[PDB]
């Protein structure tokens, strides 16, 4: 039964092969398909990538103060409404980022999580993220990403859908920021990790990323890694960086792509 | 090269076989998987499954009624916002089917189509659609499906995620509905059509349609037919039934599922 990092490492192989050339934002060239799903299996291990070494810490640190809800930079400077923001307080007025937001905005978050324990068959599951760029740019702005969660017999799935994957450097990091993020929903609603589904839009290879990744294509995969919470933890808000441990991670080595 | 129509017919096989035991909304079972994707070519022939005769007429004719805006169900009786009232006033308010309407809300449709020929780059070329009953029932109400827009070499491609797929009933006549969305965009932006790409969320089957589901997989698709439009057309809101034309289509007989 093949391991789940092949199917990243094919979706690398077919943009190289088949990818178009296609232009981002600031012009800067890529590499692009329409188009793309991965499923990774979150039951008894941890889809942390093994072709390259993940930077875990940084994914736990960011999905942490994403869950406080910060625009505080300095916390992880005052960024407006980011995934925190909009993740806990969508809609909500936004002064600076020391202001009280309690009550204020839909907690999408919390949405969710109530509505796993109050209906688990619910089709309509669903967070949304924005770029923040897109926010003041248009009247109802299209999310970046969009997050479904499922629950089927105790297990908690996820399906990410992003506009747009840069396939280098965000997707491994995204990968296992989804899945840490399932992770830690189905440890508090008495749930188990169930798949992990990426699904995205424009998947594209930055033109200064083919020798890298070309390079790491002739790497195997090692088994991926596990995951432990070392404590019942109750409500999402009480995570911390120390309930958390990695066991059994052996990576290849850390590769720069910029 | 294969039938693009396979992938259809494996992914019912693949829910028959591994599907889990689910309800709906209202307590009807279904045979469940979370995530599937399919990629259906629009270069020189168009997805209209074969394997049972499709309502191709009735696809026409809501998809227009759709782009009219209309909330009376008459034209296709005072439905409140549908799929068209958000395609084309998203965020008006909604008073009774027959008031007045221009310049209220964002019109998604126009804006898609003004995005494709001010910038066929944009990663954020999006239109959603709502399940009506979901708009009284909450604040920032999570969107039943959301359609993505992609352009490259003058090809028009499009990703539709639904948060739920009826597998029997909804899915092909979803499939040739947004591949006919396609092909009318591509039409008046000078495009050529690319790739329609179908992602569900909870794609089941219902226990009432595995039979002739069952019977639908021992049929052999036959080529796709094509779809002609019959005249230069240039505005979106001008398309009329008569402009279309389906050809070489050679279905399988009707199955009747309900």
């Amino acid at each position: 039964p093949p391991h789940g990092e092949l199917q990243y490492l094919g979706q690398i192989q077919h943009i190289l092969r088949c990818g178009v050339r296609k232009d981002d934002r600031t012009g800067t060239g890529t590499l692009s398909v329409f188009g793309m799903q991965a499923r990774y299996s979150l039951r008894d291990e941890f889809p942390l990538l093994t072709t390259k070494r993940v930077f875990w810490k940084g994914v736990l640190e960011e999905l942490l103060w994403f869950i406080k809800g910060s625009t505080n930079a300095k916390e992880l400077g005052d960024l407006g409404p980011v995934y925190g923001f909009q993740w806990r307080h969508f809609g909500a007025e936004y002064r600076d980022m020391e202001s009280d937001y309690s009550g204020q905005g839909v907690d999408q978050l919390q949405r969710v999580i109530d509505t796993i324990k109050t209906n688990p068959d619910d089709r309509r599951i669903i967070m949304c993220a924005w770029n923040p760029r897109d926010l003041p740019l248009m009247a109802l702005p299209p999310c970046h990403a969009l997050c479904q969660f499922y629950v089927v017999n105790s297990e908690l799935s996820c399906q990410l859908y992003q506009r747009s994957g840069d396939m280098g450097l965000g997707v491994p990091f995204n990968i296992a920021s989804y899945a840490l993020l399932t992770y830690m929903i189905a440890h508090i609603t008495g749930l188990k990790p169930g798949d992990f589904i990426h699904t995205l839009g424009d998947a594209h290879i930055y033109l200064n990323h083919i020798e890298p990744l070309k390079i790491q294509l002739q790497r195997e995969p090692r088994p991926f890694p596990k995951l432990r919470i070392l404590r019942k933890v109750e409500k999402i808000d009480d995570f911390k960086a120390e309930d958390f441990q990695i066991e059994g991670y052996n990576p290849h080595p850390t590769i720069k792509m910029e």
